[PDB]
Parts: structure tokens; C-alpha cells; sequence
């Protein structure tokens, strides 16, 4: 079995810059879901090989995570807020796209995203 690789961290070909939305991202929105109880099975890339999901990168092929997004953010890989946005509904909808309902997982993407769209309400105002 095989990993594809993970999602681009790093693009100098991509434009990007650094705003007040993203630094509320990085030290608001990400930091708050990385530290909750449920946040380990999405602080990295699904490693399909060691997880035995063979299946995997079948149904999933715009795969995300956090860890993608915190480097991303670090690395300021974004141009605007919006994109980040985007990576962390990836990542959820991939988990309800997978999993089964009812499945722990989905309860833990669920009390993850409850916090995100409760951080997200409060983005601020572009500087
Ligand atoms: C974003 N990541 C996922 O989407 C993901 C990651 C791991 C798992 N895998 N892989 C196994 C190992 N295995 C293979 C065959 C039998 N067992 N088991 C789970 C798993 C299943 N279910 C129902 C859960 O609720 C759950 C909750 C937290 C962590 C893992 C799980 C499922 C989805």
C-alpha cells in the first residue's frame, strides 16, 4: 500500500501574504482546535498504509488536514482567509464523506467544527 504525497506546504510560484484574518486563523481558529481532546486524528495527513484504509484516497481526492493547515499558516502559504476557510471544510467534509454516521470520528470533526464556526463568526475586519 501507498501514500500519495501530502498536500503543498510550500509554492513559490503561489502568491500569497500576510494579514490580520490569517493571524486570527493561525492564533484564534487553528490553535483552538489543535488543543482539543478530539483534534488527534486530524493533526496530520490519513496515512491510509498504517491505518489499513486502503479505500482511502479512493473516495477522498482533495485530501486536507490540520497539520497541512498549520504549515501552511507558519509558512504563510495563503493569500487570503478564505482559502484557509476552505481547507478546514475540506477536511471536515472529507471526514462525513468517509465515515460512517454515528461513527466516533464524525462526533469528533463535529465538536471540532462546532469551535470553528464559533471562532469564524468572529473574524475580524481586514486592517
Ligand atoms: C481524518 N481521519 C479519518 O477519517 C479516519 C482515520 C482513521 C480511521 N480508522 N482507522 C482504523 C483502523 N482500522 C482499519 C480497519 C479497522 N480498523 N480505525 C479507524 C477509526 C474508525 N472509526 C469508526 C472511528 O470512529 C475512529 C475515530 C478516531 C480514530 C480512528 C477511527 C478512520 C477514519
Amino acid at each position: 500500500s501507498m501514500n500519495p504525497p501530502p498536500p503543498e506546504t510550500s509554492n513559490p510560484n503561489k502568491p500569497k501574504r500576510q494579514t490580520n484574518q490569517l493571524q486570527y486563523l493561525l492564533r484564534v481558529v487553528l490553535k483552538t482546535l489543535w488543543k482539543h481532546q478530539f483534534a488527534w486524528p486530524f493533526q496530520q495527513p490519513v496515512d491510509a498504509v498504517k491505518l489499513n484504509l486502503p479505500d482511502y484516497y479512493k473516495i477522498i481526492k482533495t485530501p486536507m488536514d490540520m497539520g497541512t493547515i498549520k504549515k501552511r499558516l507558519e509558512n504563510n502559504y495563503y493569500w487570503n482567509a478564505q482559502e484557509c476557510i476552505q481547507d478546514f471544510n475540506t477536511m471536515f467534509t472529507n471526514c462525513y464523506i468517509y465515515n460512517k454516521p454515528g461513527d466516533d470520528i464524525v462526533l469528533m470533526a463535529e465538536a471540532l467544527e462546532k469551535l470553528f464556526l464559533q471562532k469564524i463568526n468572529e473574524l475580524p475586519t481586514e486592517e
